[PDB]
């Protein structure tokens, strides 16, 4: 597995600067990554694998806090994948602005954070642009970047203060292209043999 | 979710192939009392910063888990659990506080960095513990703070006292 030629990246206001994400399961995302990632979507949605999950640390115990997560275009290009190869093919299809997916549990101190890995299995991805359900809607043949967001409680411990304060996290191996059907046979296969089920 | 004049930021790591290599064996840097430069240095090259304003560089290297570890039988492994994960240090670079034309005109090296494995020491090194994996970060201030940070997993190493992997001390030169 090859690391990726991006590195990771973080925006951090004051009051989160402590604070520390590790990506569960790196390796498995670096095999995706190197290959080139797909996720599949539909008009249902569907979930991704690998899902993504983290380790947080340096949270304040008993602090509040809300964890989401966005999918944000990585790129402005169309992708076509011919002779094993992705190409672009053109310019992406500007869209809309990108839903959040907040964490089920949210909000919730650090502590309950901490205690355990912080799983995002159950966000969805469709590509049925007036989906009724609140999943998030993409462009199939497009890239696309998940990133993490960690928003702070006031000291009231209670958002809706302008003494809010957000990490925001990128990890470039968890990048991906789109798709309502998968291209790359090596990624149809590291998906089956790493089936958990 | 707003970055302010900081989405454009891009950062480039200097010499990558050899941080690509010497990670692929296992990166390692000696720590002493007097403090060791790191090898490889680390330098990066910064591009999409608002031409002329101030901006503040700094580093700092946190703990990349919280392993002790062993080299035994030509390979690293876990041991037990590491000592503190931060408060720590940073290294401020010396051009700083300074523009980003100016910041962004030369590679911008922190090869005057040390380590050393003095917890008591005076001259600002950055203090770690031996056989404990390092992760080294770029943070980057615009002169209400925010910051944009840049890690490199691939600068990630273990501290060692003396090298300890016969990949390094009887370094093939046509091989690995
Ligand atoms: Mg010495
Ligand atoms: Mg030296
Ligand atoms: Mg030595």
């Amino acid at each position: 597995s090859k690391s990726p030629s991006s590195p990771q990246a973080a925006f951090t206001q004051q009051g989160m600067e402590g604070i520390k994400v590790f990506l569960h399961e790196r390796e498995l995302w670096l095999k995706f990554h190197e290959v080139g990632t797909e996720m599949i979507i539909t008009k249902a949605g569907r979930r991704m694998f690998p899902s993504y999950k983290v380790k947080v640390t340096g949270l304040n115990p008993k602090t509040k806090y809300i964890l989401l997560m966005d999918i944000v275009p990585a790129d402005d290009h169309r992708y076509k994948f011919a002779d094993n190869k992705w190409s672009v093919t053109g310019k992406a299809e500007p869209a809309m602005p990108g839903r959040l997916y907040v964490h089920p549990d949210s909000p919730a101190t650090g502590a309950h954070w901490m205690r355990q890995l912080v799983s995002f299995q159950k966000l969805k991805l469709t590509n049925n642009h007036l989906d009724p359900f609140g999943h998030i809607i993409l462009n199939s043949m497009h890239k696309y970047q998940p990133r993490l967001h960690i928003v702070k409680a006031d000291e009231n411990n209670g958002f809706g203060s302008k003494n809010t304060a957000f990490c925001t996290h990128v990890f470039p191996e968890t990048a991906f292209i789109a798709v309502t059907s998968y291209q790359n046979h090596k990624i149809t296969q590291l998906k089956i043999e790493n089936n958990p089920f």
